[PDB]
């Protein structure tokens, strides 16, 4: 997260750190007791590593009573996702068992009605991604409030040039933005999950290249299908 602040410890109980060989790789969000939603390009960069999900965490390295590292029974990338596109960039991770719920660990309600979040709406994105251009990785969860950006502006040639489909949404990126390591994490609006930080490489904090998030509402049937 760029231009954000350290988050209040365990105030976002749905926040997950998807890890590869003990190292934070991507953000994720607990959407059911045994399922965490993240981005597909994340586990692309795996296949040759152990994928786990850390829940109830604030600090990645320090002990915390609510922290628990879960193994993953099955990784389910969206069937239509492709290495060179930013479409259908979702991945569902089935934990080895239902997560122990508590004040620090709880699934977040997610949007099932397919209607766009109104432009200007302030949404929250959190993550353990880089915090500056040098690539500094924070030990604890950071977050930033970002206003949703209308799709037409986001699609202008000067911005994302038509790449934003109805299944994608944008948030402003003027100095405040999600960045490398935050991909797969949640964009929460009004206490409901609306988007998943896309995981295509992108410049951070440049208002001319808005943040791109996959709209969960657009994939409600697929998520339901996988958790069936
Ligand atoms: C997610 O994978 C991401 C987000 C912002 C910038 C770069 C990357 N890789």
């Amino acid at each position: 997260i760029l231009g954000g602040r350290e988050a209040e410890a365990h105030a976002r109980p749905y926040m997950a750190s998807v890890q590869l060989n003990g190292a934070h790789l991507c953000g994720g969000v607990l959407v059911a007791e045994q399922w965490v939603l993240s981005a597909a390009h994340c586990l692309e960069d795996a296949a040759d590593g152990k994928v786990q999900v850390l829940l109830g965490a604030h600090s990645l390295s320090q002990p915390e009573p609510s922290k628990r590292l879960y193994d993953v029974l099955r990784a389910v990338p969206h069937p239509d996702s492709q290495p060179d596109t930013i479409d259908h960039d979702l991945l569902l991770l089935q934990l080895s068992e239902k997560a122990t719920l508590g004040p620090a660990v709880r699934p977040l309600p997610w949007q099932r009605v397919d209607r766009d979040v109104a432009p200007g709406t302030l949404c929250d994105v959190a993550g353990w991604g880089i915090v500056n251009h040098a690539g500094r990785r924070p030990d604890s969860l950071q977050h930033v409030l970002l206003p949703v950006l209308d799709r037409a502006t986001c699609n202008r040639r000067t911005h994302h040039d038509g790449a934003i489909t109805e299944r994608l949404m944008c948030a402003e990126s003027n100095r405040r933005d999600s960045c490398k390591g935050d991909s797969g994490g949640p964009l929460v609006c009004g206490g409901v999950l609306e988007g998943v930080v896309t995981s295509g490489s992108r410049v951070c904090g440049n208002r001319k290249k808005p943040g791109i998030y996959t709209r969960v509402a657009s994939y409600a049937a697929w998520i339901d299908s996988v958790l069936a």
